[PDB]
Parts: structure tokens; sequence; C-alpha cells
């Protein structure tokens, strides 16, 4: 069961799902719920489906726990029991009933359930190419399977979200797209809440407070009845806290609260993790005082991509005089954009959750491939004291690719980390080949002899790697998960191909060495053409994968048996170990620019365009040759 419920008592009989049965509190329990139990017995003992209060459920008005969105479950031999303490609780009993399914059966079980979290879900607020139509829906349909009740639209680039055509009402087919996402995320039981970020060019005026409050109510026309407003990101007039208070909590006042029907209201602060705090400034106490206390304050921790902690969060609900609602910068990797993190969600108190209002993960720019992430999240909302990082990780994979769950284990596995970056995050990566790698290159360089064992190890490592990819890229029960991760999976399979042949080289004769290591320069030069031609962004382009550990030890075990060979047949075997096609530090090659990584010589003759060091236009002179740092060329 994931999230896994607040009380699970098992009996360990099984019964079967009745053939024959007797419905109880169809026609008044939540039709949301009663469509999904009418799916699970098509085809086809009393059954009681209802919110306490509700006539059906009257015998267990005192095990239905008296939380939002709680529910009992029950099953026995003579009856299946499926009660919420309000609508939305007996569609999470539901959601729970389907996966104590299997082949027709049940087990003899007694569940109360209830998230410690009230809001949970995602926000889809990253930069990048926004989620495409049909992901979004396939999004919240998942949101529904696991008791994820909110989706927060915001994608940075969309310019009806942000700046300057937030003032605009959706063209009609994007507002036909919303009114669609809309209805489907009701019907999942998902708050779809809409953001706007219009701090970048608002004017404290009338007029633009008039439009924001056009826009909204275009938006509710549209079926939306959550909103948010986003002062992320921002500099300038907008940044100013007495303003944006009172913009919300005239939002609130004459808009949220005159409605008939409408739910969340959440903003985000421009001051929005510690490290983007004043501590000595009057920001987030402005905010705290002035802001209406039914709106929610979001914030992502000490950092803008961190971990959540209690000293953390203490920190900022002292100032904000609430429980902050987390928008937590992971998987997003729109900082990495070369890097799938496809690892556990791991790092957050689990024993904090009186202290927040909401949790909400920002993903990747890759839908289905966030899934992995989205499922954990949900499982650590509902549920953190029971939240169990690897066997949800594990729950995850096998619910998005059953018929290939450990080839995408495997690969998952070897894609979890960032890199080094700006933002200092980093994640464990291929954790359980490290120690047997770690040993087999220092012995290796040391000129000691290694385990036998440790070189199996990284044999059976690359092995199972290249077994992986080739079925993933054939996998056709998630072809837009596929399509994802497609790129990644091929320079995946490079690496393992260089890992074996690497491997081949530690272990013959001169002329049998020297064809693994003609073998390992073609492999190098296939994934510089992957890095050079997959996933041409402007900020992080090309494909990286398994670069933790995996690549650095391929990478020093060729440069060391360069090294040993060079010594023993006095040979000038080249050792370098990325492959670059231009002369000079290693140099690096991102879209159209040339760099030296923080005299050089071209493949050929291009046409110049600009050169920065730290600027000279070039004005598409010819040029092979640089001499005295980037260097941009028509390409
Ligand atoms: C509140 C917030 O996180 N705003 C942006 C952000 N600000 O630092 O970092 C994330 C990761 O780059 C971006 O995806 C978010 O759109």
């Amino acid at each position: 069961l994931q999230p896994p419920p607040q009380q699970l008592i098992v009996q360990n009989k099984t019964i079967d799902l009745p053939a024959v049965y007797q419905l109880n509190g169809g026609e008044e329990a939540n039709p949301h719920a009663v469509k999904v139990l009418k799916e699970l017995l098509s085809g086809k003992m009393l059954i009681s489906i209802g919110e306490k209060g509700d006539k059906s459920v009257r015998k267990y008005s005192r095990q239905i726990p008296d939380h939002k969105e709680g529910y009992y479950l029950s099953v026995n031999e003579k009856e299946i029991v499926l009660a919420g303490n309000d609508e939305r609780g007996t569609y999470y009993a539901l959601q729970t009933f389907a996966q104590l399914l299997k082949d027709g059966k049940l087990p003899e079980v007694e569940i109360k359930d209830y998230p410690s979290v009230r809001y949970r879900g995602v926000v889809e607020g990253f930069y990048g190419t926004p989620w495409s139509h049909q992901a979004r829906l396939s999004q919240l349909k998942f949101y529904g399977k696991n008791k994820m009740n909110t989706y927060i639209y915001g994608p940075k680039d969309d310019p009806y979200h942000s700046a300057p055509n937030w003032r605009l009402p959706y063209p009609d087919k994007e507002a036909a797209q919303l009114q669609e996402l809309v209805a489907v995320a009701n019907e999942n039981e998902v708050d779809f809440v809409w953001a706007i970020h219009p701090g970048q060019d608002i004017k404290w005026n009338k007029e633009d407070r008039d439009l924001l409050l056009a826009k909204f109510e275009k938006m509710y026309q549209l079926g939306v009845r959550s909103f948010a407003v986003f002062f992320d990101d921002i500099s300038g007039e907008g940044t100013n806290p007495q303003k944006q208070a009172e913009l919300l909590n005239y939002i609130d006042e004459k808009f949220a609260q005159v409605k008939p029907d409408i739910n969340q209201l959440v903003m985000c602060p421009t001051e929005y993790n510690k490290s983007w705090s004043n501590p000595n400034g009057n920001y987030l106490t402005t905010l705290g005082d002035k802001l209406n206390p039914s709106i929610q304050i979001m914030w992502t921790g000490d950092r803008v991509i961190s971990d959540i902690t209690r000293d953390g969060i203490s920190w900022i609900n002292e100032r904000i005089k609430r429980p902050a609602y987390i928008w937590w910068n992971f998987p997003v990797s729109d900082y990495v954009r070369d890097h799938l993190l496809l690892g556990p969600v791991y790092g957050n108190d689990t024993t904090i959750a009186k202290e927040m209002s909401g949790f909400v993960t920002n993903p990747m720019e890759h839908a289905e491939s966030s899934k992995i992430a989205i499922y954990s999240v949900a499982s650590y909302a509902w549920n953190p004291a029971k939240y169990d990082t690897w066997q949800t990780w594990k729950d995850a994979i096998r619910t998005i690719l059953p018929s290939a769950a450990e080839e995408l284990e495997c690969f998952a596995m070897h894609n979890s980390d960032l890199g080094p970056n700006g933002h200092g995050y980093r994640r464990e990566e291929s954790m359980d080949i490290q120690p047997a790698a770690e040993r087999f290159l220092k012995a290796f360089k040391e000129g000691k002899n290694y385990d036998k064992a440790d070189f199996e190890t990284l044999q059976y490592t690359f092995e199972r790697m290249k077994e992986s990819a080739d079925i993933l890229l054939m996998n056709t029960e998630n072809k837009p998960l596929i399509v994802e991760i497609t790129p990644w999976v091929h320079q995946f399979k490079l690496t393992a191909e260089m890992g074996e042949e690497v491997l081949k080289m530690v272990e013959r004769n001169e002329s049998y060495f020297l064809r693994k290591y003609n073998h390992v320069k073609a492999l190098q030069q296939q994934m510089f053409y992957i890095d050079q031609t997959s996933n041409q962004n402007p900020y992080q382009p090309g494909v990286k994968t398994a670069t933790r550990v995996i690549k650095p030890l391929i990478d020093r075990t060729f440069a060391t048996v360069v090294k040993f060979f060079n010594q023993k047949f006095n040979a000038h075997l080249d050792a370098t170990t990325d492959y670059m096609p231009h002369k000079m530090l290693p140099l690096q090659v991102k879209a159209n620019r040339v760099l030296i990584s923080p005299e050089i010589e071209l493949d050929a003759i291009y046409p110049g365009e600009n050169i920065q060091i730290n600027s000279a236009g070039l004005q598409k002179a010819p040029v092979k040759f640089v001499r005295f740092f980037v260097l941009t060329i028509e390409k």
C-alpha cells in the first residue's frame, strides 16, 4: 500500500471479491468514488460505501477517523466497508481498496487512514518546456491514485502565467485545454490551482490590480477554484511586501471570500528560502503580520534547493506566523538540464508534519520520468512517520513500468546525482557498487593486486546496464516515458560498453590491448556525438549519465592502464578520456561555443561570431586558430 495507511490490522486470511454483491450507499456516496468501485466490480455480500452522515455507513461512524480526507476501510467474510469522513475520504478509501484487489482477491483487513499533511501534490513550476497537455492529463490521474489533492499550475515559460501576457486571457485553444484539465482534476479529487507570476512588471495601481482580478475571473469561468500569486525570482517594485500583502488580501476579500466555492489561495514570497532571505530586513515579518490568515505562504527551505528540516521550518514559521506550505525543489532539473534525477526521495524530516500546511514537489520538464519522485512524495506527505525511502522508490518504478521494473531500477539507480552545480545540491548514486569501485581503483593505481570479486561486480554491472538500456529502448508499455529518457538510455548503453572494454584493457597481449584501446576511443567519440546532438537546450545542453561513480571509475581506470601500457612498451598513447575534435585544461563544446574549462585549433575553418574572456565581435571572419574564455562560431 502506497501511501502506507495510518493504521492497518491484517488478518492472514484472504477472501474472493464478491461475484454477487449488495451495494449500499451507491446513490448517496461521492460519485467519483462510486464510479471507481463500479469499474472494479465490472463484470459482476454486502458493500457499504458513503460519507460519515450517510445512512449507508451509520454502523461505522465511530471507526471513521475524525480527520479531513480520512476514511475507514474494512474487508471480512461478511462485508466490505468503504467509509470516508468526507467525500474525498471516500475516494481515497477506494484508491486503497484498488491496491488490495489482486487477481480477483482481497485480504481480510481493517484500515483507519488519513493524511498527516493537509495539501499534497505537485507544482508545475519549473523553467523549460511546459508539460504537454497529454502529459498533464496523465499526471492528474496519477495524483488521484496516490492521494495527492493539489496541482499548482505555474510553468515559468507559459507567457499567459508570467510577464507580460499574465494580463491577457488564454487563447481559445489553450483555454479549452485548461477547461479540460480542471474537469479531469475534479474527477480525480485534485484541486487545480492556477498560479500567476506578475511581479516582474506589475505596477502597484488600480489598472494592474483590476487586470489581475479580471484574469482570475477568466480562469474562474474556465472552472478554476484555487489560485496562487507567485513573486519568486524577480527584482524591482514587485518585491514590496506591503503591496504584495495588500494585493493578496484584496484578492482574498474581493474574490476568494466573495465567490461561492473557492478553495485554496496561496502565495510564493520573494524571500522564499532562508539563504535568499534577509534575517535583518522586514520582508518576511511584514508578510507574516499583514497577510490574511487563510492565505498560504510557500517556502523551499534553507536554500533554493534543499531538504526540509525541523530547525529550518521553525525558522520560517516563526516569521510568517503560520505553518509554511513547502515548495520542494526536487526532482526539478531545470538548472542541471543534461541530467535525469531518477533516484529516491529522501532528506526531509519525517516528524514535522504538524509544522507544514502543504508539501508540493517541483518536478522535471520530463513528466513521466518525474513520476518516481512524485509517487514517493505522495507517500511521504500522506504518512511521513512510516515513510520508507527505498521501498517507495521500488514501488513507484514497479507502478510506472511493471513490464520492465528491474531494468528501470537499474537505469534509475545510476541516474540520480545532479553533478556539480551552483545550488550545491547533490544526491547519492550507484551506492551498491561504490565500495567495489573505490577499492578496485585504489589498488589498481598503487600497483597492488585488486580482488577478482570486485572486477566481477563491475563486469556484472556493465552487463546489466546493456540489458536494461536495450530493453527500455524497445518498451511499449509507457511510450512517453521511453521518449523522454531515450537519449540518456543511449548514453547509458555507451557508458557500459565503454566499461567492458576498459576492463578488457586491464585484463592479454599488445595487439589485443590496442584493439580495445581503439574501441574505447570510438565509444568516447560516440558519447560526444550524443552530447552534441541530443537535448540541445541553451543552458546545460547534452546528455550526462552514471556520472557520480561509474563514469569516473571508467575514465580513471582507462587513464591508468594507458599510462602503464606507455611505460611498458615505451609508447605514447593518448590517455585523455573525453573526445574533443578541436585542439588546445580540457576544451568543451556547448552548442556553437568552444570554451576552455573554467592557443586553440578548430577541426575546420568556421565563420567566427564572437569571443568572450573573463569581448570582441568577429563579424563572420573565417577562423581556425585562436591564440592569446569562450569562442562562438556559426554552426
Ligand atoms: C520558488 C522557486 O523555486 N522558484 C524557482 C526557483 N527559484 O530559485 O528555482 C527552481 C529550480 O531552479 C525553479 O524551478 C523555480 O521556478
